């Protein structure tokens, strides 16, 4: 049974859950800082975009980030930065056919995918105040815990 769907909220998610996140639409599906060491952004660029500069409200400030997308797959932008005076760079991407985003506190780590469906693959950014990292979701989302990972890795690849 699934761990919902609920609806977009700010909250602080318990170590050792994958938050996944199932957006339909384009702009910002996540965004999360502990305002120290990590803040992390995940923008959703459609299918088919040939190069354009878009705005986008990041921890409530407009950035503009010139995007592009020729695939027949979605594309999500893992922006982010480790310092409240540096701008927001594009760390990695996740090009996926299903939509779904994860993400995930574990380990001293903040763990997302990354990579093209359905070989996605996890990697991590370093913090030293991971507890305190809090999230807000832009659409419904799904937790499963890191002992069914296999499971979320599954539906990040291949759908719900
Ligand atoms: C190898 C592994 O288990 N991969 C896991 C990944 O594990 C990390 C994580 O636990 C971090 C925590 O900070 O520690 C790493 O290990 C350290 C170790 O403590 C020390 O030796 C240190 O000095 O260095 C090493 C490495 O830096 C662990 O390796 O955790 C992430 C987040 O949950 C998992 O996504 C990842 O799991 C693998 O992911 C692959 C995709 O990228 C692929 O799907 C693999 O199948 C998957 O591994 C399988 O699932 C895992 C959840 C786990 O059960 C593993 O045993 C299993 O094979």
């Amino acid at each position: 049974v699934l761990d919902g769907p609920y609806q977009p909220v700010t909250f602080k998610p318990p170590n050792d859950y994958w938050i996944l996140i199932n957006s339909n639409s384009n702009g910002v599906v996540l965004e999360g800082t502990n305002n120290t060491d990590v803040w992390v952004a995940i923008i959703s660029i459609e299918p088919n975009v040939n190069s354009e500069s878009r705005q986008y409200s990041l921890f409530g400030v407009n950035k503009q980030i010139t995007v592009v997308n020729t695939s027949n797959k979605w594309k999500f932008m893992e922006m982010f930065r480790n310092n409240s005076n540096a701008e927001f760079q594009h760390k990695r991407t996740l090009t996926s056919s299903t939509k779904l985003v994860g993400i995930l506190k574990h380990g001293g780590r903040l763990w997302t995918y990354h990579g093209e469906t359905p070989n996605a693959t996890t990697d991590y950014s370093t913090t030293s105040n991971l507890n305190e990292i809090s999230v807000t979701t832009y659409a419904e989302f799904y937790i499963i815990p890191r002992s069914q990972e296999s499971k979320c890795t599954e539906y990040i690849n291949t759908g719900l």
